């Protein structure tokens, strides 16, 4: 109920030099990337970097200031006072919920709650607190629906929500609805009203009384029937960060959460036994299934995975822990070949294993590279994990990709093409290059003890919350 001052926030600079030097270089890119906002685009949502102007994305509708609530955080952990005293007082002043146009429920919930509850549990400002749980107030009619699965689009004002127009049969994406988790358990805990818990509680339900195929989720579920969906299975995009709050709400719930536990690692066995695969070149990825037939694709997105089963070691029967430190290195190798056969030396959307080269895009609209943080998320998570000083390169030759490549006067822009040499700019600064890609750069290179994994579970839009015990 009442705020305690948070562990693990003291910052410490790294005692090797190049260590140090090299997490200098990444604040001065957040300063670059946040200065250049702030000149162009206050109050916006996003910056257009070439342009020079505001992003307007749909996913928020209009809801102001995503890049501000969402670097709150990376602010605050990296020092930026003053930085961080302007974005909460443009928050304070302007940030407004009750506006008309629909929502992702899914985005809004990651992005500004999450970003909300992180900024709040660092800096202990009330403000936050109060702006989260109004937030998360404004999002409960997404679950009035007969099944309890949420829309995925709501308008805040009315009430009234819809799920995508061309979402497969009308169903609602189980990334999007299984992605809730650990924001409505903090509401929960912080409001004290138990409404946001079981909200997302009864989520839990309704997939635990689905027969799974083949032990696997389908990523459509229709919430007017609570049956699934089309039959397409996928650890990236629509899919990933269901299986990832299955993990993080057992260890966010201090390892209380059984039903989470089992979940989790029953999905993960399924995981690896129906999709995961070693090309003939010996790389270890995780394909998509579509009703029983896979297709030989991995994806950015997926890449997340190898973090998640590095996380998810510790608590696993051993000597299944060493089995996950693994896998989780596995796939941290495939992702850092997908980024290094490249010609930025940043990876594709989407990469595929048949000759001639493996881990290359073949699909010209495949070959974009928008800022993703999946990668460093996983150079982190086993970085932290293994202490193995290849994470670390690994992470620094992103960062001289980002540099050569991404940053610009106005910004920085993700690219089309990522191997050719000319620039191929798509004008976008996400806010989660922000929010996340420049954080887990900096954690990486900062002490295990700068929001140590033992005390905090990142969300999926890397805001860290603390345990619940
Ligand atoms: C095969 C196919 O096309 N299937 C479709 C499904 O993919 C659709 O499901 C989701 O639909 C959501 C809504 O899509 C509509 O809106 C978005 C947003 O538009 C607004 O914002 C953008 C960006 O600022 C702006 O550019 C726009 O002007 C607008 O203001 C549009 O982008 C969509 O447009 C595409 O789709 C239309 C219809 O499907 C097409 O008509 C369009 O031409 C366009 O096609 C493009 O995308 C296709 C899908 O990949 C692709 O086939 C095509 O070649 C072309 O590239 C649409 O208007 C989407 O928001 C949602 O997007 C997520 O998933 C995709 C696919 O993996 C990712 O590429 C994308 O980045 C999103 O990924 C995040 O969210 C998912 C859950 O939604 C998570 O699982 C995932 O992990 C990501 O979350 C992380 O993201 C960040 C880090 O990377 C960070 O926030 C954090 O870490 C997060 O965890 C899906 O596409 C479905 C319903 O629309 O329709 C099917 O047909
Ligand atoms: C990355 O690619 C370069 C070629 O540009 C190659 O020399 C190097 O060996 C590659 N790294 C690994 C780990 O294979
Ligand atoms: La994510």
């Amino acid at each position: 109920v009442d705020f305690l001052p948070p562990v693990g926030v003291e910052n410490r600079e790294p005692a090797d030099a190049t260590i140090r030097e090299k997490r200098a270089k990444i604040k001065e890119m957040m300063t670059h990337a946040w200065n250049n906002y702030k000149r162009y685009a206050w109050g916006l949502n996003e910056l257009k970097p070439i342009s020079k102007e505001g992003h307007s994305s749909s996913l928020f509708g209009n809801i102001k200031g995503a890049t501000i609530v969402d670097a709150l955080d990376t602010l605050f952990i990296m020092g930026m006072k003053t930085e961080f005293q302007e974005a909460k007082s443009w928050i304070k002043k302007y940030l407004d919920f009750n506006v008309n146009a629909e929502v992702s429920v899914f985005e809004v919930n990651i992005r500004f709650v999450g970003g909300l509850l992180s900024a709040y549990y660092l800096s202990g400002e009330e403000i936050f607190r109060k702006k989260a749980v109004e937030l998360g107030v404004k999002l409960l009619p997404a679950f009035h629906t007969p099944s309890g699965i949420p829309w995925a689009l709501l308008n805040m004002k009315s009430g009234i929500g819809r799920n995508w127009p061309w979402a497969s049969g009308g169903s609602s994406i189980l990334a999007e609805f299984g992605t809730l988790h650990l924001e409505f358990m903090h509401l929960s805990h912080l409001s004290g009203d138990p409404v946001f818990a079981e909200k997302v509680m009864k989520i839990r339900t309704v997939l635990n009384k689905l027969d799974k195929p083949e032990g696997l989720y389908p990523n459509y579920l229709n919430p007017s029937s609570g049956q699934w969906g089309q039959h397409h299975v996928s650890v990236g995009g629509l899919g990933d960060s269901f299986y990832e709050y299955l993990l993080k709400a057992w260890l966010m719930s201090d390892k209380t959460d059984l039903e989470a536990k089992k979940m989790y690692f029953d999905a993960v066995q399924a995981i690896e036994t129906h999709l995961i695969r070693k090309s003939s070149g010996g790389l270890t990825y995780i394909a998509e299934w579509k009703g029983g037939l896979l297709e030989h694709k991995m994806g950015h997105l997926t890449c997340f995975a190898g973090g998640m089963f590095a996380l998810g070691a510790d608590g696993a029967p051993e000597a299944r822990a060493q089995h996950y430190l693994e896998l989780g290195a596995e796939i941290a190798r495939t992702c850092h070949e997908s980024y290094n056969r490249t010609y930025v030396k940043l990876g594709p959307e989407a990469f595929r294993f048949d000759g001639g080269v493996e881990a290359i895009a073949t699909r010209q609209n495949e070959k974009y590279y928008i800022l993703r943080p999946e990668v460093i998320e996983t150079y982190m998570y086993m970085w932290r994990l293994t202490h193995d000083p290849k994470y670390r390169t690994w992470a620094w030759e992103a960062v001289e990709a980002l540099e050569s490549h991404c940053r610009v006067n106005g910004g920085y822009s993700g690219l089309r093409d990522v191997y050719i040499a000319r620039e191929s700019y798509d004008d976008v600064q996400q806010s989660f290059f922000l929010a996340e890609t420049l954080k887990y750069l900096y954690l990486i290179f900062s002490d295990d003890d700068l929001l140590p994994l033992e005390h905090w579970i990142f969300n999926t839009e890397a805001h860290p919350f603390p345990i619940l015990r």
